[PDB]
């Protein structure tokens, strides 16, 4: 099933991943209700484990530790715990949904969690923009976790994720600048991750171990969400094996409690991280999304301090001219540089001013009259015309996205922005590589989903931003205001 | 009935104000539906009126110029229309819920109702700050419109109405810094205010005259929403007639497609405002509305670009400084200038350092605590402190609300800002003024309304705004930060 996306349970899969095994006991970890197949084959234990009870299973000693950690859904990290038998794991020990979920895994006591961490975390905060943070991000990533290539994927208005910053192995193929639709990451799965800071896939290629039960008797499936081992969807390691990527780690990029975007990294042989440095990327993760969000505030407040700046300077000058109407078609191109736009146009007295990439003299007319009806003395704006105004498909090229200013309360008098539609103004430079496709066909490729994105946008520009409509509001108070100041 | 407020229908009051008649026609002004009773004695007609067609009723010439009228929910205003008879009149002509309204009053020709808003406007436009606006606007109104007092009247987070500013003649009590209970004015009169710009009551204690019939035949009543005659409220007219006054004019103040408060006027006297000045009062309300809106979000991004600078000023001291723990002990008083505070305390490594109004000494532990187990390593705030935590409310006169911001993310340390009870802060200086009371009670008078809103918010502090948290989230993000550089 290739449609209908945001329908798959990746939550609840019934199998994990073979790098480490599962035990799911009752809430108040006494009673092994389910285990993974391998759990034999790592802890040394032979049968059947459902229905021997814990301090039995694991042991007493053990056991006992486990039960002060859930003494705490945040998964507790529990590095170099010993079984039994005497051998080290490393141990995830999470409850949700009243079931105590115990992942183990191969011991490393090497690497420091915190000290890793702490310096990379030192060398993200002296960032001074949004650009300066992302860029170094990615170099930063691949450079200590070595990964064959690190992304950052930042989601759109539309669920469409951008590719915004990229380091990779000269060898490998580029995603920079390139768009993807908001179906090749559904809505469950977004939902997951806002909950899973941090995600592995140790083999793209690798069998994935079933948990028994599957089902239990009340017939209720195991809720793998906080769970790190949780095996990935067949859809994405697929999708991945179509990539020559046959191992991944991303990290959930949280601004303003939103899901802004990923931290992704891609290993062509695979590769399992050790708890303690999956404790460092995760807190890496945090500080990351901190300072971009800090960084996105600083600019927005720089963005709308700096149209204030603009239209004093504007109000200074309409103070000095008599003729208003003159000085607005002096100075309406100088509008553009409060909010980002291809073009910009003031349609006054019946008159129509073009400055940039604006619809065609003769299509103006059509357009005026169509704000003048809709607008109703407020900001209108759209980024998809053709769907206001079926005639404006011809210009879609030049002029697919209009944002309009009334500047007169009295007269029917616009200010109005352009944007040619979102394919013009797209800087990727070409996805030549053709890629191996498995049995689900060619749509599990970046090509195939670029493809798709690009026929989603055709006659659409660029989104007007809360900041775009904030500005604009503010220019039509301005302009609004002065022009009632000069009356006839 | 003096509960459950919200329930009255003021919309439908099947009564007009005696100032003028309604005629009310079908959705095309072809038959005449419903008439207030003084139809014929304003008009100069005999008889009853339902039945007879528009161009029979008013005259051919009259109904065809305002069928081009409707040709425009907005209501069209007509001034000095022509009867058949001679006689003039104002004519304000609007269609809601597929029934048109025509509203007649005596006529003024005098006024101009661009002209006194355009001088009004100039006077409110170069004001700099909220207070300078808001300060200079009630005085503005009195002098111009000539009503013997002007509140402007905001709205709180809680719904409830504090009397920001007020122009009053010397003999009149004022109510400047006095709060009234969210009751005062119930949920469908701001829904209505939100669709009637402005607002008249010629006579408090006027006798309002019957529309006829009051419920059609299809059994729906007449929608008076957008008729600037429709009778106001018993409630409030009582309420009005309570505090001595005879009239009222009120302005919606709409910021950001809130309801952001009233510019209320009061008289004395009886007092209608013409067609003229009334679309002047409506046209320096849109203004007015406008430039407080700009006002407010310059003030906004002035807020928070100093708490910013604030952040990075103390950043660049704690590079210098080795221990972080010293200089927050030396400086966490300063934090006192980001956020409007009555207190800052600093919890760090399990001790306590108090700076102006704070909880005693002995109540920090439960506090810190109790912070330390809701917060979840995100900034914690309430204004009911005792809603949290009963044992605080001993201690409310001193710090009723309080905003926690988490310091490391590692330990549980915290910087807590505090507010004293509202009541405490209350600036108001007394309501010594006795009023008389009509049928309804003791209820419907300034004493009692302030007496019901004391009470309301007993134990409670000033609620921390979004510039508030937005400013906690961002020291939160600079204070973990820089705690993390700083690793035990
Ligand atoms: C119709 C179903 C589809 C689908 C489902 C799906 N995708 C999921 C995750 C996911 N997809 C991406 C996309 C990319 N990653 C890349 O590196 C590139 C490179 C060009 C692309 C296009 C990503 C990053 C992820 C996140 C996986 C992770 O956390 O590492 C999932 C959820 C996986 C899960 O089981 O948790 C589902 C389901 N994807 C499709 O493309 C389609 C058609
Ligand atoms: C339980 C019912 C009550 C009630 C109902 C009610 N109030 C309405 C309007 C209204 N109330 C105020 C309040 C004041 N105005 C003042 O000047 C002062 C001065 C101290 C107070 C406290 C105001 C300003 C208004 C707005 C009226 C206007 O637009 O001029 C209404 C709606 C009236 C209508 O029919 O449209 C209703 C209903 N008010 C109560 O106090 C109570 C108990």
């Amino acid at each position: 099933d290739l449609t209908n996306c945001d329908r798959e349970p990746i939550h609840i899969p019934g199998y994990i991943q073979p790098h480490g095994c599962l035990i799911a006991c009752d809430n108040a970890m006494r009673m092994v209700l389910r285990h993974s197949e391998n759990c034999g084959e790592l802890l040394g234990l032979e049968g059947d484990l459902n229905g021997r009870t814990a301090e039995d299973v694991l042991g007493k000693r053990l056991v006992h530790d486990l039960r002060n950690a859930l003494t705490v859904t945040r998964p507790a990290m529990l590095p170099a715990m010993e079984t039994s038998d005497g051998r080290s794991f490393d141990i995830s020990l999470h409850r949700y949904k009243s079931t105590t979920i115990i992942e183990f895994e191969p011991s490393d006591s090497d690497t420091q969690p915190l000290g890793t961490a702490r310096k990379m975390v030192d060398r993200i905060r002296e960032a001074d923009s949004v650009e300066s943070l992302i860029s170094r991000t990615t170099r930063l990533v691949k450079a200590t976790l070595g990964y064959d290539r690190v992304l950052i994927y930042r989601f759109e208005e539309d669920g469409a994720g951008k590719v915004v910053s990229e380091a990779k192995q000269p060898e490998l193929e580029s995603f920079l600048g390139q768009y993807f639709p908001a179906s090749d990451i559904p809505q469950q799965a977004r939902a997951l991750y806002l909950k899973n800071t941090l995600r592995i896939i140790s083999d793209a290629s690798g069998t994935p171990i079933p948990v028994l039960p599957a089902v239990d008797v009340s017939g209720e499936p195991l809720d793998l969400s906080y769970a790190h081992l949780r095996n990935f969807s067949p859809i994405h390691c697929e999708y991945l094996r179509n990539m020559g990527v046959a191992a991944s780690m991303s990290i959930s990029v949280i601004v303003d409690d939103a899901l802004w975007g990923l931290i992704v990294c891609h290993h062509c042989s695979p590769r399992v991280l050790s708890m303690p440095v999956r404790i460092a990327a995760a807190m890496f993760g945090e500080f990351f999304s901190m300072f971009l969000q800090v960084l996105k505030q600083k600019r927005r407040l720089d963005t709308i301090n700096h149209a204030h700046a603009a239209l004093d300077r504007f109000l200074r000058l309409a103070a000095h001219r008599a003729n208003l109407e003159e000085l607005l078609v002096d100075s309406f191109q100088d509008f553009a540089r409060l909010i980002p736009c291809d073009g910009v146009g003031l349609w006054v007295g019946n008159n129509w001013h073009g400055h940039g990439a604006t619809p065609p003299h003769d299509a103006i007319p059509r357009l005026a009259r169509f704000v003048a009806s809709v607008s109703e003395g407020r900001v209108w704006a759209t980024h998809a015309l053709s769907q206001a105004i079926p005639e404006a498909e011809i210009y879609a090229d030049t002029a697919a996205g209009m944002l309009a200013i009334p500047i007169s309360q009295v007269k029917s008098d616009y200010l109005l922005f352009f944007r040619k539609e979102i394919v013009q103004n797209l800087n990727w430079a070409n996805p030549e590589k053709s890629y191996e496709t498995g049995p689900m066909g060619d749509r599990l490729t970046p090509r195939k989903s670029f493809a798709i994105w690009k026929e989603s946008v055709r006659l659409q520009a660029q989104p007007w931003s809360e900041a775009d409509r904030e500005i604009a509001e503010t220019a039509r108070i301005a302009l609004v205001g002065v022009a009632f100041h000069h009356s006839e």
